[PDB]
């Protein structure tokens, strides 16, 4: 399935920027509030939705922030990657099991 | 990593779910054309977006494809999974200039 892994890929890159964004403004506001409120407007003008834009933007904005976001991202990427392979496949069989179940209750009894 | 990677799980899990749905649209406009129209208009009536809510939803309305649903993105994740971390990893290495640069002083 080239086409669903492809755009799969490109969802989870973009939803790890979000994580590694999230994770940099927790730090921000214990260490420079400054630029945790900076990161907060910058947000509300770039939707991080879009992560290729927003990071380019950001590289106009503020070089020394979006290095740490992609430093930060990398080191979430690798950490984090080659659990969700058997989290997610391990969930779904769960969830279809339990949704079978809820299923075959309702048609017989 | 723990939180990270169980609510990344989560979000992968719904967004296989919706491309299982995308699938199976397609499959309906082809074979039974009447019903992809019908999953249009659930569709717009039940966020995919809210997963459980719209699975719900489905077995109170449609059981055949819910069930349908079920073992495409089942079949998916099966499929797919194991290419993620590598697809991403190089993704992201690749498009962050500061990684070659990064081995490059490195190597020297
Ligand atoms: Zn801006
Ligand atoms: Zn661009
Ligand atoms: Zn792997
Ligand atoms: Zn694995
Ligand atoms: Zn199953
Ligand atoms: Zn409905
Ligand atoms: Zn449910
Ligand atoms: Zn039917
Ligand atoms: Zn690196």
């Amino acid at each position: 399935f080239k086409k669903v892994a492809k755009e799969t890929a490109i969802t989870l890159q973009s939803y790890l920027t979000y994580q590694a964004v999230r994770l940099i403004s927790q730090q921000l506001s214990e260490t420079n509030p400054g630029q945790a409120i900076w990161l907060g407007e910058f947000s509300k003008r770039h939707p991080i939705q879009e992560s290729d834009l927003y990071l380019e933007a950001m590289m106009l904005e503020n070089k020394e922030l979006v290095l740490r976001i992609l430093t930060v991202r990398e080191n979430l990427a690798e950490g984090v990657l080659e659990f969700l392979p058997e989290m997610v496949l391990s969930q779904i069989k769960q969830s279809n099991g339990n949704h079978r179940r809820s299923l075959l209750e309702r048609l017989t009894q």
